[PDB]
């Protein structure tokens, strides 16, 4: 089995409290003289339960130069996270066999290839650049690397996830919101669309997380480290339209439909109960959950679906409170917290759970 | 080791001769009255040695970019489903019996193409997925490598890789806008001349298509002895070559001439190493399958390894019949070889990074 040796994170410079971001969006609503209840901005920016977010891209361009900036910031955060991971484990870049990445940032070549020009990996490094997975990518990545290390038990591998959600604030939100409020009196059907764009504006933030995992025979694979003993994927049929990221002319639009939390119920239990059953364990046997905070409603749905104590998912709400939704990186950040400042009984069980576009969910069974 | 048991292709409905496509671009130049020598169009459309290309998207005086991406997405889905279904039918393999679906494509898709296909084909809801990007024309070869590693740890499982690219999306407005902005800015800046030629070469070269391959572990029932085994694979990235090849965001294909030269930096260190740790000399290779980025790339590989000029003939033939269909090309090539004796072979491709991938096969 694969061992989680260590983790690290990296965040951009500017941290805005949630009220400042809501004031910015309201200012845009007022300046363009858009006709939408200004208090609807505050309601959804407040009830997402986020205290403040990191933005790599300014709150004060062209879509080309915005993406170029986002590429640069993605690379910077990934470099910082990988470097501190290597230094805290005392591992040289040439001893890393596989470098896996997840990020919605457009990058051809991928961010991992780009990073080999700033960190001295060997030229024959294997790379695992994934995409089309959105918020699930963090957990997704662990699974893929875990599978990789089953056949490479002597190797070390690094996964990183980095997202620049603030790129939506570089024009896409503005253009789409102006058109939608334009048509609201013409066609009230679009009200639910504006809400979506506001919720997206209230929800998503920037960040990067990284994790070093090793195979069984690797010199760093010691007792007392979290072991990835199994993982599983699930895709809820006929839910493509509930979540995702569409490319539009001026930029992207984020798809997060209100149905999501209900749709998730179709996959959560067969995924998890099936995984645990196939490892002769029940959901009550889990000492800890690390559940991606899709939002307060997503967390509540997991709580209800598994009969969990109201404190069992507090890490999800805590994470969402301090950094917002940093998409694929969130779970890694959470895992980082758990490894760095929380205590795990020997041989206890943990479960990483994430959801995202498809609508797809990933579940990973950890053992201490 | 890992076996390759079958392959399939899928192409759009319309096949345009290279002469028609060149004439289309010249028409656009002339209607806009762009001050650029139109004989450079023919030249580079002729010099790429492509006789025709499949274009999924309409052949341009442009619709919305969101609409173009929607069409690219739906066409990519259609092609991949056609190829996957053909693969499954020709092997009599049930979709429920597939353990992994890996995809490579530059068509933006969140969720990925492989996820959306689970609604078209009855894969089990717990299908493992490997959706890859950022690799361009290397993806096909790249994909095979990553699937082989997977099946190394899952020796009785089956996986499918598909590669699908819609280059014709770049004819839906990006090339026109870029070429006009460059040409009517050329009098101010004579440095932009290079930028124009690159676009022409892009317009001359890339095409649409899809391939799929079914791969199995070693204990799988389909792992018969007539099939090629992936016995090793290696990857290599040339330092400080990011700006030579790639795709920047419409989009703009990046393909600088120096690629041909930077290519030399990677190939021989890669290939010679991969053969060396497998007790194999480059001369006793029965077969080569080299991604045809262009005839200049094929000639570079030929000279760098001192090959017989028929050894890479499959690359020139492929480029003539289907053009450069990016990550799918080498699958379309593999499909030929399987369908057209204790010997070794290698698949070689190159793409953005600038990265190269090499795979050692044994039949």
């Amino acid at each position: 089995m694969t061992y989680i040796v260590s983790t690290s994170t990296a965040f951009p410079e500017n941290y805005y409290p949630q009220t400042v971001l809501a004031a910015a969006l309201r200012r845009f609503f007022t300046v363009m003289e858009l006709d939408f209840d200004l208090e609807q901005i505050d309601r959804f920016f407040t009830n997402v339960k986020i205290d403040g977010r990191y933005f790599a891209l300014p709150l004060d361009p062209t879509w080309g130069v915005s993406i170029s900036r986002g590429l640069e910031n993605s690379l910077n955060l990934a470099e910082t996270a990988i470097t501190k991971l290597l230094e805290k484990t005392n591992v040289q870049p040439q001893d890393i066999s596989l470098l896996a990445s997840v990020s919605m940032t457009p990058a051809i070549p991928s961010l991992d290839g780009r990073l080999m020009n700033r960190i001295p990996f060997s030229s024959t490094l294997k790379r695992l650049p994934m995409n089309g997975v959105g918020c699930m990518g963090g957990a997704f990545g662990i699974s893929r690397v875990a599978d990789y290390l089953k056949a490479h038990p002597k190797e070390a591998a690094i996964l990183f996830a980095v997202e620049i959600s603030s790129a939506l604030w570089q024009g896409s939100l503005q253009a789409n919101l102006t058109s939608l409020i334009r048509r609201l009196p013409e066609n009230p059907s679009l009200y639910s669309e504006i809400i979506m764009d506001i919720i997206t504006a209230a929800l998503f933030a920037d960040g990067c997380g990284a994790v070093l995992m090793v195979g069984k025979e690797h010199p760093l694979a010691k007792s007392g480290l979290p072991q990835v003993i199994d993982n599983r994927s699930f895709l809820v049929p006929n839910t493509v339209e509930l979540m995702g990221l569409d490319v539009v002319d001026n930029g992207f639009r984020n798809i997060l439909r209100p149905e999501v939390s209900d749709a998730l119920k179709q996959g959560l239990r067969p995924l998890i109960n099936g995984l645990l059953a196939d490892n002769n364990i029940e959901s009550e046997n889990l000492y800890r959950w690390i559940v991606h905070p899709g939002g307060p409603k997503v967390i509540d749905t997991v709580e209800a679906e598994f009969g969990l104590d109201s404190q069992t998912l507090q890490l999800s709400r805590d994470t969402l409170a301090e950094v917002g939704n940093i998409s694929s990186a969130t779970v890694l950040y959470m895992l980082d917290k758990v490894l760095s400042e929380e205590q795990s009984p020997p041989d206890s069980y943990g479960l990483i759970v994430a959801m995202g576009p498809g609508l797809a969910q990933e579940a990973i069974l950890l053992k201490w």
